[PDB]
């Protein structure tokens, strides 16, 4: 397939154009870093674009990609309801063009995660643990938070975790995202690790995620490049593409 | 919904006895064991049967519940391809009713079991553990086993787990259940516990399930009979019925 | 070994009674509750007491004890270094008599704590996770907040925990028990366990204790009864007593 | 303190060079790497030396840097009953000397096992879980070996693991070092990691080792270089030095 990375030359695009190189089946056709027009997509032929620059020049890229008929593995973040909108509008003009925006491309991250929604209408209690080295920023992860939203999503309309606690530390019991104890676990040696943890009466069931590498998204952007042809329109988040709906 | 239960007076019947009782939404309509004869089970207008009683008279049970239009949520195991080969048969005579049988009840178990499905395929590496109590006669269990099958089917046409062993102690690398390690951990306190492993350059992800009761297979018992009916003819294994989109 | 047991109808009481029964190289030579006359215990040649009666009383039967050459395994709290310097007085006339005054009598808890305590000044960060049933009152445990402590102490000169946290939510961070972070999990299914996890770069280590039993404490109330004698005067905590060379 | 590293460009010994440069208290006395004569270590003033070369060499080295009153960390395997005499030997005629002879200086590891060695006795059950990348040659790992005969040995003269396997699948209770069950799983995405659990009915203690880096090991060098000197003569085992005994 003719892949074209764009910000080629930030940590994402350079990672992605050596896998691209690297991959047996994918040839690269483009490798765009800033300060390049982007009529050299075109110009080589380019089936799939991967773009992960920053949010303030994504937009002005995908609607050149949709313009083009580009099918776009995007990992840029900054993405609200608008902008969703917005890309699914472009869409709208050309029915035959992918389009892929995730938030995680780590395919451990998403299974764990998918198994988190799935798992947590059928127990009692679940909190989430994340672990993480200690020059992490913010407390808790991204995907800490959105996993916990996720199960007290799935979990709207029962009642909430049981808990007879009475007198304890302020923090003792973690935050409290929509209901649901996220803890944050700061540790030297640590990379980024997650644990959501599901209990009732009798048993309990646990997921637990880690990530050793910077480089652990690749195979997933490689996946959602392989795959993205399937799918026409918007999709969102890479759990599709793992052909588990 | 009114709930037949046979083999009453095994444990497992027993209990399943004080489940349906216990529950509000649901009355217990007749309680058999060996012998006692089925027709009470219509005398009392017994819509659901749940049925864990020896293999010799299940099949003889599943008949008499079939011809009745009596869905059947059954446990015992000794199934083969044939004999769900003639239930698929008593079954065509009757598109009314619905029966589930299943090789395992408890929730955590089973959804721990789909996970692994589902994430066989997105890893180099795949291995078992199991742990259970010192008393158990058999190594590995039932389900660590099933579970490794289910992986090894998954994994239909990957490469077999890297492995680059050339000196060991017999045994030092656990069974090979169909190209998949399982390791069989025997220990005092334990009861039933299970962690599924697979793992990939840069990320991995574990899934475990602890059983500390008996009676964890309840709550499983319990939402089959509350959802058999939305399923005609036979279904094979709790998972279609917790309802995964 | 000749042993008599206070407090016999509260919990821990009875149970030690079983207890000393049961146990072929001990017997039990009285079982008095709260207000059986403490004579009974010399009528009966009582070698040593377990006593678990309530903080009020505690004071009193010891007294009775050092004054009888009786020595005694304590599990009762409310203990503060003005009771003990006490203690410590009563046994100064009576230098055959040996008191022990612990916590916590679970060998599995006593390690592992103690493990923190050698561990603890060999790594960067430290913190400690408590996991219990959803019925308990106080987060963190009686003994995770100990745990803290120990592990504080052991690092006194060391910098504190490294963490680069700047943005967060309110317990995200969990609790600080003199500077060291204790999460508190509550989920269903659980007993009582506790996880101390040390980091450096490029190697962690964790401790794990798992309690499964209201009953676990019995091993080490016996032990201590069967090693009391070894130590005159006064021990505060059973790590002296597992004999670490 | 004047450190003079062995073996300076094979990997362990280029490594303790930067370390040792790095380091704040210490001061590179001697770089020697084979084709080096020994005589550059006194040359330069060289109170204690880093040896990590070849096993055919050390022989040769140790005897040198004692004859000089040269404190020696070594860090080369393949030493024997025999060998270790015959450096008791050497050491005789210089009792100002120290020399320490370490199987593993990563001291999470060496804590970890010296944990075990003191729970050991406190347990029905004890295994051994050993966890590595897939190109690991042998299994298990050398550290679980050692480790499993130091728990055997602690256990020398309690019932063995109680097991009531009777039907099994070759290998699915792992190996069997000194009577006690080693597993190893070799897992993508891996370093080195090992679990050592032990259980007794109502309580589990479990401890855990991982290894995310080759270069853990150096703490621990630099601990003893830092340490060496408090103990005259023959140490084995970097145990002593953890101030644990
Ligand atoms: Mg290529
Ligand atoms: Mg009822
Ligand atoms: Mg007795
Ligand atoms: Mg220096």
């Amino acid at each position: 397939a003719r892949v074209g990375v764009l910000g080629a030359k930030g940590k994402v695009g350079a990672t992605m154009v050596r896998a691209v190189a690297a991959a047996d089946d994918l040839t690269l056709s483009a490798e765009l870093d800033a300060g390049d027009p982007l009529s050299l997509l075109t110009d080589g032929n380019t089936e799939v674009v991967i773009d992960f620059t920053h949010p303030d020049v994504v937009m002005g890229n995908l609607e050149f990609l949709i313009d083009n008929g580009i099918h776009a593995v995007v990992g840029t973040t900054g993405f609200t309801a608008e902008r969703f909108q917005q890309v699914e509008s472009w869409l709208v003009a050309k029915p035959n063009t992918s389009v892929l925006i995730a938030p995680n491309f780590a395919i451990g991250a998403v299974l764990s995660m998918h198994f988190a929604k799935q798992a947590a209408r059928f127990f009692d209690s679940a909190e989430v643990i994340e672990l993480h080295h200690p020059h992490k920023a913010d407390a808790p992860s991204g995907t800490a938070a959105r996993t916990a939203k996720l199960i007290a999503e799935a979990r709207k309309g029962l009642p909430p975790n049981p808990d007879a606690t009475s007198t304890s530390l302020p923090g003792a019991r973690g935050a409290d995202v929509d209901g649901i104890p996220v803890h944050a676990v700061r540790l030297a040696g640590l990379v980024a690790h997650q644990e959501v943890l599901f209990g009732t009466e009798g048993e309990t069931l646990t997921i637990r995620h880690d990530s050793l590498d910077r480089t652990s998204f690749v195979p997933g952007v490689l996946l959602a490049v392989r795959r993205i042809a399937e799918r026409p329109g918007l999709t969102v988040g890479l759990e599709p593409l793992l052909d588990l709906h």
